[PDB]
């Protein structure tokens, strides 16, 4: 038993980051095949961050502005286009190291591990939520640009986020590996701000089911509740509105620990209604936001700890 | 910015992760050049799990009673020993993939990585302290042993931990890569018990220094204390006692945000007294003891945001 946030292992990601540098810029860029991806960012002057004109800068590049390095290889850029808010480098090799891979959209919600990269070192890995805002909650200094988030199937990777800035609060923005941000987002250095955020209604439910197949029920009553009467409650403490698919996903959940899931909505309830009273879930005194269904059923056990 | 438990990206381990089967028993092993790292509970037969005696167990092994799978090649087992509470297979290949390594024994509050792995395949990694009572607060299922714990430096894998146990509070025991327990516990399945536990004073204050790192000051007061007059509250809250030795090891982190190690324990008394008053230190409700000064200055910037 026990309950970690965790990582995917991070290996087949490792062999696939190297350094990009354009004048005195350096990120890190992901090498899939003979293809770097990386931040456009990377062509940007040190003295027209606020206003670049990425067409405009990058036509004034050809593929020897480029120096890609992998370890202490340097690889040739052969050919270069844009898109979208990314870089695609073509380079005269074939990544040796390339796994199975895919390139995937996340949904506000869901879960992925970060693997945080320093000048296409790999230095750490940790589990991200994709928040309702289009932030994560990251942990990123200068030179984390082009670090990516993925997740891992059998042994195929799901490449989901690039990372590409901070914003005031200290929360982190990024795009898909097509480019294209989620949120709102900008590569400027123009003021933004993300909006503001809500509780992820759905993991924090997944995670009292979590509780409960780890042998904790402290938290139950012997009440119910009408989805319409859960979501009043809900929009008055800033947690999504529960739908009928969210009720959908924690079947399976539902079924292992035999508590229907508007009965887990009317403990939910209560708790944001009274509080904890000095005790904690799964080791937490906060109703925790950032593990889904799935992270919940790849952890935990598939017996209930009755 | 940001701050998360983060572990050591773990591809250098994963390449070093095999299978072992002695009879129906299944557990992970370690492969580093020619020999296999694993649990010696492997050899313990299905109605003696209360008395082994592993010695006599052993004698009646082998070299082919071991089989030993690394992805899809079967490794053959051509030697074999007991080190207190391992195995080593000596077998016919040398694992190209043997990264730098050593082997250390963790001290309690110190840090590691754990790769949980099942059936000789990586499935996660996250971030654990040893606990001053020589458990980890891991995250394990039944197919778990054997899984490694390590940190890495430079390119030198320290592995400190292989995995042997559950104990009754859902907390986790095992051996470093010597085969010696950590803590007063056997490996066979008579009653055993975790002595009771303590807060890592140490790495609650390091903690603190990362919160004003990254920018929060709102804990600080006007105040000073002793070390001996800090050291009788923290007996009161069931906090390990503050040596000299951690006064100077919190040197840097005092040095980088200004303030004063007793100034800090002050501020720390503060909170223990007072509690947070619904407020968080990076984004924690809680006193959060499971990073060292070391995790902080690996994670954090080198400048203050004063
Ligand atoms: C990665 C790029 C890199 O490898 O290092 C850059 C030298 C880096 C990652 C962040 C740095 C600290 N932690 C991170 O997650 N990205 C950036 O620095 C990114 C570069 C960029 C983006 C677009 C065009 C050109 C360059 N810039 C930002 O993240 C800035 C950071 C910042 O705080 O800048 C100000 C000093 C506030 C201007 N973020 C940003 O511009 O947010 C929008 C904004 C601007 C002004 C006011 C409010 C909000
Ligand atoms: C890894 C071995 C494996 O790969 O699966 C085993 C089939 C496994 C890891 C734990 C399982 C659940 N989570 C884990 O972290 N190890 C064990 O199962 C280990 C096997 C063993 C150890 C020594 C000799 C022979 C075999 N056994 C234990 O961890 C047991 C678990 C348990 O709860 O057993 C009882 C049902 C309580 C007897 N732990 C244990 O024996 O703790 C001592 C104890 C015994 C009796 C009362 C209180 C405490």
């Amino acid at each position: 038993s026990g309950f970690r946030k965790m990582a995917f292992p991070s290996g087949k990601v490792e062999g696939c980051m190297v350094q990009v540098t354009c004048g005195t810029t350096t990120l890190n860029g992901l090498w899939l095949d003979d293809t770097v991806y990386c931040p456009r960012h990377v062509i940007c002057t040190a003295e027209d961050m606020l206003n670049p004109n990425y067409e405009d800068l990058l036509i004034r590049k050809s593929n020897h502005s480029f120096l890609v390095q992998a370890g202490n290889v340097q690889l040739r850029v052969i050919g270069h286009s844009m898109q979208n808010c990314l870089l695609r480098l073509k380079v005269d090799t074939s990544n040796p190291k390339t796994p199975k891979y895919k390139f995937v959209r996340i949904q506000p919600g869901q879960t992925f591990s970060v693997l945080a990269c320093y000048n296409g070192s790999p230095s750490g890995v940790y589990q991200c939520a994709m928040r309702p805002n289009h932030t994560i909650k990251g942990s990123f200094l200068n030179g984390s640009c082009g670090s990516v988030g993925f997740n891992i199937d059998y042994d195929c990777v799901s490449f989901c986020y690039m990372h590409h800035m901070e914003l005031p609060t200290g929360v982190h923005a990024g795009t898909d590996l097509e480019g294209k941000f989620y949120g709102p987002f900008v590569d400027r250095q123009t003021a933004q701000a993300a909006g503001t955020d809500t509780t992820i209604t759905l993991n924090v439910l997944a995670w009292l089911y979590a509780a409960v197949i780890n042998g904790d029920r402290w938290f139950l009553n012997r009440f119910t509740t009408t989805l319409n009467d859960f979501n009043l409650v809900a929009m008055k403490y800033n947690y999504e509105p529960l739908t009928q698919d969210h009720v959908d996903i924690l079947g399976p959940l539902s079924a292992q620990t035999g508590i229907a899931v508007l009965d887990m909505c009317a403990a939910l309830k209560e708790l944001l209604q009274n509080g904890m009273n000095g005790r904690t879930i799964l080791g937490s005194t906060i109703l925790e936001d950032e593990f889904t269904p799935f992270d919940v059923v790849r952890q935990c056990s598939g017996v209930t700890f009755q």
